[PDB]
DNA sequence: AATAATAAATTATATAATATAA
DNA sequence: TTATATTATATAATTTATTATT
DNA sequence: AATAATAAATTATATAATATAA
DNA sequence: TTATATTATATAATTTATTATT
């Protein structure tokens, strides 16, 4: 929908070459036993034999199933860390505007207050409600994002 | 979808030079500081549609002058494109129906004058298909020449 | 736009936790 | 929030890009 | 996707020869 | 071939992206 901003272009590059999600466990037993499948059937195509190694994936006994559910768990967790890492080091976005912290303090009233709707009829009702504020309680908010932004400045010239 | 070759040509290409100006740009180069001045109160691009009236009514003798430096600019251009091109690496050789097409076309067009060359290349592409086999092996070898020396001239 | 042959890119496929888009 | 995309891989069968011309 | 304020990006506009796309 | 894009520039005025959260 929204066209990449300068800032964010660089950032979705930047996060492309950052860590990348590890492979599923399905796949790795294939990348142990894809020479194997080959040997023993070697007269479908290649989309075919996929499609027996998912049956045979649904088919195949527990621990097995549990074996490379396994690495797949450990890998995981060593790109969480690897991702968790990066993206604190990435260029840090611009401050909340006034609007988005006032959200961010009385959503937790609000769907108290709301329990049966959901969340984008909960951003209306509080976008009226910003709207309804005290010009003095909307200027404490327009004070609060520009002392964000003067500090963010301040920090990033 | 966009090919390996091409993706290193276009990126040259992305290099050429630009085509030049309007000879009623360089006209408002030279004016719009007074055209602004004039009428303070205007939109930038209100101040442009005065400038197009104050072009089309201008002294013919001093339209010419930016149309003579228009074309000067230009065949300057061409220069540069030229000599731009002849450094680019070739595009891959035509394909044998491509060869046969433009060898016959002339003779086909004055048989059919009434005809888009879009319905002469189905004319053509007709032709191609009812040619005797050893005719169409000849324009197959010769491309297969063409591309050959073309992988051997510039290689990935 | 049309054309045909050939080069080059893409798809067909299985999995599923989860990151990401909207 | 819900709905879609992404991550691993091998290679056939397939699609679509390339090319000159008006 | 919803939300508001604000930051960033784009449009408004004149030409007209001609390149480029289709 | 016909239909559209390209090239230059100023800078208000206007439109779109950003921002956190679910």
């Amino acid at each position: 929908h929204h066209k990449a901003s300068k800032r964010t272009q660089l950032r979705n590059e930047l996060i492309k070459q950052g860590p990348k999600r590890p492979t599923s466990a399905y796949f790795l037993y294939l990348q142990d036993h894809r020479s194997q499948f080959v040997k023993e059937n070697p007269t479908l195509r290649p989309a075919e034999i996929s499609k027996i190694a998912g049956e045979k994936w649904q088919n195949l006994e527990a621990d097995i199933k549990e074996k490379y559910i396994s690495e797949r768990k450990k890998l995981y967790s060593e790109y969480q860390k690897a991702k968790k890492e990066f993206d604190e080091k990435l260029p840090p976005k611009k401050p909340a505007g006034p609007f988005i912290k006032y959200a961010n303090e009385v959503r937790s009233q609000v769907f108290a207050q709301h329990p049966d709707k959901s969340q984008l009829d909960l951003m209306k009702i509080i976008g009226d409600k910003w709207q309804s504020l005290d010009q003095s309680i909307k200027d404490k908010y327009i004070q609060e994002y520009k002392k964000a932004i003067q500090e963010y400045n301040a920090r990033y010239p």
